[PDB]
């Protein structure tokens, strides 16, 4: 098949002014891909949350201003996880059903805040380093170790994260995986 | 010697099928997340701690397997936290993980397992053993399985104990180690 499996294309920290150029060359690639949002960013530039719904991406919930949330009490991470489902909705991204805690760090209680707000928790099984000085080769090579669904970390603003799409899209269309959505059933990347 | 972990796991014991499973587990080099029922745990202790003894991880799978969604959220929490107590009391130690009935979620049940401090489980690649797979079939989706993924298996088929040395072949053959799941990720880790 054209796609024998999917995997889970991520960018975290949007949106910005690296965002349209982002998703310009995923729609150009036929990617398509989750944006974890931060509120904050939402919030003051929701014009760019409705271009990534345009380009055909999911945007979920990074929380409002990328705290350590287990460095807060229960009602500070309700707030950051609630402003940011407001932040989101109100720009036309919808209400998001995904959650990464910033830093991948959880525990119970941020668990608890997750569901009352009807939010899957959704770490990574890759992480391309692209926050970390990765090379375009480097990043590349991590989408490589993706299987059928598996979920790769990458960021909105790495200049080598754009560089690598086309390589991203090829990377995948030679292994027989597309990029696909998140289940909130399960958090791993299943058919649009 | 392990180029990356899968998560093997065993649903509904234990049962008078449970020593038998242990047993080859443990002669092919296996560990593996025995997912117990709670009323299992309770009338079978001493299979509880054989687990243990094995090798293997213990976690929780409700107490009577109910269609958890279809519960109040005190029904739920009732469900959840017998077995927690049946299990710990049985010496498998307090679980971190819990796997749906069925693999149905939603957000009340997420609440409750947060407030048990419970990391939910469902899998990556079913092996289908419950629905009469043959062992040629279990060795296959066994295959199938990469880095951090993990593989629902139940305690009772007869093709499931007649797989073992094979599952474990595969897996060598691929330098893939029996790991641990994650309380963080829920993926597939190194044994702590
Ligand atoms: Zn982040
Ligand atoms: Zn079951």
């Amino acid at each position: 098949a054209a796609c024998n499996g999917y995997v889970g294309l991520t960018f975290d920290d949007g949106p910005s002014g690296s965002t349209q150029s982002l998703l310009n060359a995923l729609r150009q690639n036929g990617l398509r891909a989750t944006m974890f949002n931060q509120g904050q960013y939402a919030a003051q530039n929701p014009s760019l949350v409705r271009a990534q719904v345009d380009a055909g991406m999911w945007v979920a919930n990074h929380s409002y201003t990328h705290p350590h949330m287990t460095q807060l009490g229960q009602a500070q991470m309700d707030s950051e996880i609630s402003r940011t489902q407001q932040a989101i909705a109100g720009a036309g991204g919808g209400t998001p059903k995904l959650f990464r805690p910033p830093y991948g760090e959880t525990n119970a209680t941020l668990r608890s805040v997750e569901a009352k707000y009807g939010l899957t928790e959704v770490i990574w099984d890759v992480d391309s380093q692209d926050w970390n000085n990765a090379s375009t080769d480097a990043i590349v090579q991590a989408v490589s170790r993706l299987g059928n669904g598996q979920v790769i970390l990458m960021h909105d603003w790495p200049a080598n994260t754009l560089a690598a799409i086309p390589r991203i899209a090829q990377t995948l269309a030679g292994k027989g995986l597309c990029s696909g959505m998140i289940s909130p059933q399960t958090g791993r990347a299943v058919a649009p």
